[PDB]
């Protein structure tokens, strides 16, 4: 887990000082998952990648965070 795992978790630690900077409350769920609060619907991500892509497919937050 170290290696691979905390990476996971590593980065829900950058976003979560992040996200702070929107309206979304972030909150680091199981060992390595990450859940947002956007437009009310709740929405989480257990790979760093899928996160990121989230956002590649919404620039409106890759511009602001």
């Amino acid at each position: 887990f170290s290696p691979e795992t905390m990476k996971a978790r590593r980065a829900w630690t950058d976003v979560i000082q992040t996200l702070r900077e929107h309206k979304c409350q972030p909150r680091l769920l199981y060992p390595a998952k990450l859940s947002i609060t956007i437009d009310g619907e709740t929405k989480v991500f257990h790979d760093k990648t899928k996160f990121t892509q989230y956002l590649s497919t919404n620039p409106a937050l890759q511009r602001i965070i």
